[PDB]
DNA sequence: ATTATGACGCT
DNA sequence: AGCGTCAT
């Protein structure tokens, strides 16, 4: 009743870019520009394998993860663009240098949690308080929410898809109580305003165009953002989580698409979000552990309480190569020449995150896996990091692993290495 | 022969 | 610590 959580108390966002890697791409070569194309790395197996695919691409049905060769059978006039090679491996640094542009334009807004190369969390409770003392009171106009979908809308008693975009957005201002300050879909849709604000200073200032979630927390705004893609937001309110649930893939929702969402279908013998709601909060502790069943209790009632953390930087500065099949590292000097070569784009990675971040990683993880593993990481061992300097790191990793070499032969490597990985953790201001 | 990342949980 | 899960 009067006493029970329904999870309003915060206005979240999701921003995450369009196929991300295709329009650094595009902005830098105009040739590719509405065009089907895709982002490729190496290319001599195969013609190289695709990493991000334009909208134009994906009709055709290309994707992610399939070879480019395979992917011009599907569509022959496929355009691609190459990640670039140093020292031997493929280098992210013009996507990375990329992502900083627009989280540094979405930090102006508000504080943002980095998701990842291309997304962050914005917590915008502070600035909807704000924005709603500016109105005083005054309706919210649709031209406002130019490119916004109300998730649920329009519904009950137009063949084209902006036009129904329009009809929602027009039945939910309908509905609403400007008059309460404190009302929670007020509060969301003065979100959803900001937002508007947000993608266009990032299109305006980068030429990037993204898509976006407003909803009460980031498990919602993440699976609202990707409802409407490319260059849409979506408001999910707290009343249309049932219907949304009702028909909702467990597997959807963020944390529940690998082994812990697989076990909650076959256990509990559903299929659908909005079907754990008849399970008590115990019932899921006991299968699932008292954390993870706790918050599916909340998160099937379109509750949780995770924080937008303010970070923007990421936590670690990592380097890793694949070496498949046949080019596995058989000998020691193979495996000392690509930890150097590894080594040397960290020290590069690290001098640079130091002069601008003002801070020093401490900790220096090298990780490996040997052929016949399943496993993507094998062994992980740490060391200090003392010294940013490529050839001391890269002798100190060979020291913490060279043990693992199983040849009797000093000169040779067995079983052969098929991933090397150095990481910088562990970060002290400076 | 997907690859190159990166955050967080468990013991 | 070192390993595993989940994600982009
Ligand atoms: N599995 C992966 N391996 C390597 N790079 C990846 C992988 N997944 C994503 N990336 C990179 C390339 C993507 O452009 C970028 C952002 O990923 P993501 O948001 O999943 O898709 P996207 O931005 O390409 O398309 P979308 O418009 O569907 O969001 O990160
Ligand atoms: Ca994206
Ligand atoms: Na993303």
């Amino acid at each position: 009743g009067p006493h029970m959580a329904t999870g309003q108390d915060r206005v979240v966002a999701l921003v995450d870019m369009d196929c991300f890697f295709v329009q650094v791409e595009q902005r830098q070569n105009p040739h590719l520009r509405n065009k089907p194309c895709a982002v490729v790395q190496y290319k001599s197996w195969k013609g190289g394998g695709i990493i991000a695919v334009s909208y134009e691409a994906r009709a055709f049905g290309v994707t992610r993860s399939m070879w480019a060769d395979d992917a011009k059978k599907l569509c022959p006039d496929l355009l691609l663009a190459q990640v670039r090679e140093s020292r031997g491996k493929a280098n992210l640094t013009k996507y990375r240098e990329a992502s900083v542009e627009v989280m540094e334009i979405m930090s102006r807004f508000a504080v943002i949690e980095r998701a990842s190369i291309d997304e962050a969390y914005v917590d915008l409770t502070s600035a909807v308080q704000e924005r709603l003392q500016k109105l005083q009171g005054q309706p919210i106009s649709a031209d406002l929410l130019p490119s916004t979908y109300i998730e649920g809308l329009p519904q009950g008693p137009t063949v084209q898809k902006e036009g129904m975009r329009k009809q929602g957005l027009f039945q939910w201002l309908d509905s609403l109580q400007i008059d309460n300050l404190t009302s929670p879909d007020l509060q969301l849709t003065v979100g959803a305003v900001i937002v508007e604000e947000m993608r266009a200073a990032i299109e305006r200032e980068t030429g990037f165009q993204c898509s976006a979630g407003i909803s009460h927390n980031k498990v919602l705004a993440k699976l609202a953002c990707g409802l409407n893609k490319p260059n849409r937001q979506t408001l999910v309110s707290h009343g249309s989580v049932p219907q949304l649930f009702s028909q909702m893939p467990i597997r959807k929702i963020r944390s529940l698409g690998g082994k812990l969402g697989a076990s909650v279908i076959e256990i509990l013998g559903i299929e659908y979000m909005g079907e754990l709601t008849q399970f008590t909060e115990s019932q899921l502790q006991s299968h699932f552990g008292e954390k993870n069943g706790s918050w599916l209790y909340a998160m099937c009632r379109g509750i949780e309480h995770d924080p937008v953390k303010p970070r923007q930087l990421p936590k670690t500065i990592g380097c890793s190569k694949n070496f498949p099949g046949k080019t596995a590292l058989a000998t020691r000097e193979q495996v000392q020449w690509w930890l150097l070569q590894l080594a040397q784009e960290l020290e590069e990675r690290l001098t640079k995150d130091r002069n601008d971040n003002d801070r020093v990683a401490t900790q220096l993880v090298v990780s490996i896996r040997v052929q016949g593993d399943k496993r993507l990481s094998s062994l992980r061992r740490c060391c200090a990091l003392t010294r940013y300097d490529a050839h001391k790191m890269s002798h100190d990793a060979f020291t913490v692993i060279k043990n693992c070499n199983t040849s009797g032969i000093q000169t040779e490597w067995s079983p052969p290495l098929t991933m090397l990985f150095l990481c910088a953790t562990k970060f002290s201001a400076s």
